[PDB]
Parts: structure tokens; sequence; C-alpha cells
């Protein structure tokens, strides 16, 4: 039950325009072979070029949609289309390039997925909405054969060059003319009905198409990524650590024991509600208040509207005290809220783009997250960086230059000058705070919020 059986049945309807007069019947072998590769019976680790969706899941960073369309097939030029949102017209003989020969195009295919690929993952899926083309044209930039390793590293090889005849992983393709051992997966095998475009605007209004190859191959991609993490959603599956998922996971942890915190003590809330995980724990376990949870799962699909999670009738009174959000994501937040929110816009390694203006975030599991709005947030304000310790002024156990800071908020800077120890946990917990913004959270606040009422909570 692990790999694609290549004897796997393969519908071909999708595929009878491109190739008019292709059989019903169809296996992937048969397929692979009029693709014009060759498996030789081989057990190397290589069973099929195609995977099934479980594999394709737990490979989503790998993911490239990849178009091809007629631009007048041997007779005439293609123009290959990538969801980096690259177009390559190959010649037989939004970035849009002039006609050249597949020669100098299959090394620009190397240096685009090798630059795309090398901080996500080990390999490359070509998520396809298969039409004939795409799959006719691999044969002029892949080449396949038994799993190897890179020729400078451990990791598997991604490349080929015909000038060495060696092998490369993505970090060090740099020449190399051949993607190898690349798998891929026919969107359209899933059984839908009518075209990409009709199936893609269901579900995303933020892909349009411009009728060029790379706004089909982002609608693909965008489209399996619907089908795969927002309708259906699996927290059970592990992804491998590629970055700081630890430091961004611990830096969360502090940060929301820091703010959740100063909030009781600067405004000595008598009730907390904590909307969200229901795996959720007490952030603050030694707060006198009175802690309430409420169940809700990540919603991937829209943010959760206020008044489903809190009418339909608890304490009930979610106005008394206070409202903690982490990485709870509503339509709006009431104005005594306590609010973590994923920004779905950020760059990083972590966050793959997603449908209909969400983003999918991959930190051990993979969340796909509604798009980030800001009038989510127009009764609260942002909550401004501080640091908050009652714990003694008291070293044990670090070079220093003494810290001065409005921000470092303990007994020593009251006193008028920050004691070592204070001054290395502000500096950590600055750092860990910094991570965790850098990573897309960002942390909103009830507007009474001031610092100023901690100063108090020593005298
Ligand atoms: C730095 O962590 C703490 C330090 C002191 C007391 C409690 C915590 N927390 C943080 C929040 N966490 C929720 C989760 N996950 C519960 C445990
Ligand atoms: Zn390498
Ligand atoms: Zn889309
Ligand atoms: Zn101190």
């Amino acid at each position: 039950p692990t790999h694609l059986s290549v004897d796997t049945k393969f519908k071909t309807e999708g595929l009878c325009v491109d190739i008019p007069g292709i059989p019903k019947d169809m296996t992937y072998r048969r397929l692979i072979s009029m693709m014009g590769f060759k498996m030789n019976y081989q057990v190397n680790g290589y069973p099929n070029m195609f995977i099934t969706r479980e594999e394709a899941i737990r490979h989503v960073r790998a993911w490239i949609g990849f178009d091809v369309e007629g631009c007048h097939g041997t007779n005439l030029p293609l123009q290959l289309g990538f969801s980096t949102g690259v177009n390559l017209v190959a010649v037989p003989t939004p970035l849009m390039y002039k006609g050249l020969p597949w020669n100098v195009v299959r090394i620009k295919i190397v240096q685009m997925l090798s630059d795309t690929l090398k901080n996500l993952s080990d390999r490359v899926v070509f998520v396809l909405w298969a039409h004939g083309f795409e799959l006719t044209s691999m044969k002029y930039f892949v080449k396949i054969g038994p799993e190897r390793t890179c020729c400078l590293c451990d990791r598997r090889a991604t490349c080929f060059s015909t000038a060495s005849d060696t092998y490369a992983c993505w970090h060090h393709s740099i020449g190399f003319d051949y993607v190898y051992n690349p798998f891929m997966i026919d969107v359209q095998q899933w059984g839908f009905t009518g075209n990409l475009q009709s199936n893609h605007d269901l579900y995303c209004q933020v892909h349009g198409n411009a009728h060029v190859a790379s706004c089909d191959a982002i609608m693909t991609r965008c489209l399996a990524v619907h089908e795969c993490f927002v309708k259906r959603v699996d927290w059970t599956i592990e992804y491998p650590i590629i970055g700081d998922e630890l430091k961004i996971n611990a830096a969360c942890r502090k940060v929301q024991h820091m703010v959740v915190k100063a909030a009781l003590l600067a405004d000595k809330f008598p009730v907390l509600h904590d909307i969200g995980n229901p795996k959720a724990i007490k952030c603050v376990p030694q707060a006198d208040v009175e802690w309430k949870f409420y169940d809700a799962q990540p919603c991937s699909d829209k943010a959760y509207k206020i008044e489903e999670l809190f009418y339909s009738y608890h304490s009930d009174k979610f106005t008394d005290g206070v409202c903690l959000f982490w990485n709870c994501n509503v339509d709006r937040y009431p104005a005594n809220s306590i609010v973590c929110r994923f920004d779905t816009r950020v760059l990083s390694n972590l966050n793959l783009p997603g449908c209909d203006g969400g983003s999918l975030y991959v930190n051990k599991h993979a969340f796909h997250t509604p798009a980030f709005d800001k009038s989510a947030f127009v009764n609260l304000k942002q909550l401004p960086f501080f640091y908050y310790s009652d714990s003694p002024c008291e070293s044990h156990g670090i070079d220093y230059v003494p810290l001065k800071s409005a921000t470092c908020i303990t007994r020593c800077n009251l006193g008028g000058a920050v004691c070592r120890h204070h001054a290395n946990e502000y500096r950590l917990y600055l750092d860990a705070y910094n991570m965790m913004i850098s990573a897309g959270f960002s942390l909103w606040v009830y507007k009474q919020f001031d610092t100023y009422n901690l100063w108090n909570t020593f005298t």
C-alpha cells in the first residue's frame, strides 16, 4: 500500500484533444512508455514517475504546478508554465520569455526549480491538469534512473549534467541541464466535471486566467491545495524540520505566557475565555483568574464568524473579562480580546502559497490559513513589544553591555539600573519575539492595554 502501482489505470479522456486516438484502457506503465521513458523492471527506489495523493500530501513542499500550451508538438513552439509564474517558450528548431531551443530551456528549468526548492524539499512534484503536451514535453528536460546521491553531498540527486556526466541535489545543481527522477500527479485523475478554470473558480477569486501557461499551472496547484488541505485536513501527517520550526514554536509559547500574564496583572480580569485549540493548556498556570476553554479547530477555509462562536447562547457573557484568540482566526474580534493571528502574506520557507489568498503554513503539521484581513482587528490595536518580569534580580551560573530600555519592565529598571539577569532575559525574549514576528505572527490587544499599569505590580 506504499507507492502507486504502474499497473494502476490512468483515465485518458483529458489527454485525447492533444493526443487523438489515445486508448481508453491505459496503465501508468503504458503512459510512461508513451512519454518516451523506460523503467527497465527497476527495483531501485523509483517504481513510478507518478505518485498517490497521500504521497503528494507528504511532499506538498515539493509541489510545482506545470502546464504546457501549443503556441501555434515538434511542428510548433510550446509555452511551458510553472506555478512560480514563469513562462518559457521552447522551439523544436507573469514572466514571459522569447522562443529558444530545448538545450537552453532545460538549463533554465533546472536553475528555476533548484532556487525554488533547495530550502523546501529533497524533490519536485509536478502538479498537472494533464491534456497531453505537458507529458510529451518531459522527455526534453527529464532523465530517470535509479535513486542516486548528490556528487558533492548526501542529499538525493534531483538534477543531472550531460556535460560532466554527474548528479546533484537542488543545492549543487549550478550548470546542470536535466531534472532527474521528478515526481508528478495528474489532478484530473481525482474525478472532476468540467475544465480547470470552472473547478478552480468554485474555490478561489485570487488567481485570474490570463490564458497563459503559468496561470493554469498556478490554478492547478491552487485546486490541488484546496482538495488536500482546505476541504480535506490531516493534522496527523508530520513534515520534516527545514528551518527555525523549533525556535519559532518555543518563541510562540514564551510570548503567549508573557502577554497574557501581563494583561491579567495590568487589568485584573476576573474571567478569561480561551477560544481555539481543544488541546490548549493554561498559558499562565499561576494566574488567579477563572479560566474557561472553548473548543475550535484551526479553520482552514473561511475565518470563523464571531456570531457562530459566541451566540447560539459557556460563561455565555464573553463580554465579562478577556477573550484569548491564540491562532483562532475570526472575521471580527470583540474589543476585550488578546489575539495572535498568522499573516498569510509573509514570505518564508514554512509558508507556501495557498487557496483564495490563504497560505499553507507547514511547521511540523500543515495548516491552510484563511487570507489575512486587517478589518478583523478594528476593535483592537497592535500590541507593542515589552518584557515583564517579577523574578528576583539574581544572576547564577553571557558577555555584557549594560541594558537601557523603557520596555524592560522590572524592579531593577524601576530602581533606575537593569540587573544582569533581567538584561540577559530581556535580550533572549526580544530575540524570541523578533523570531515569531518575522515568521509572520501578528499580536493585537484591547485598546485600554497599557504597560504603565505593570510598574505598580512591584512597590
Ligand atoms: C514559556 O512557557 C511557560 C512558562 C511558564 C509558565 C507557562 C508556560 N507556558 C506557555 C504557554 N503554554 C501553552 C502551550 N503550548 C503553556 C505553558
Ligand atoms: Zn548536494
Ligand atoms: Zn486559486
Ligand atoms: Zn533585575
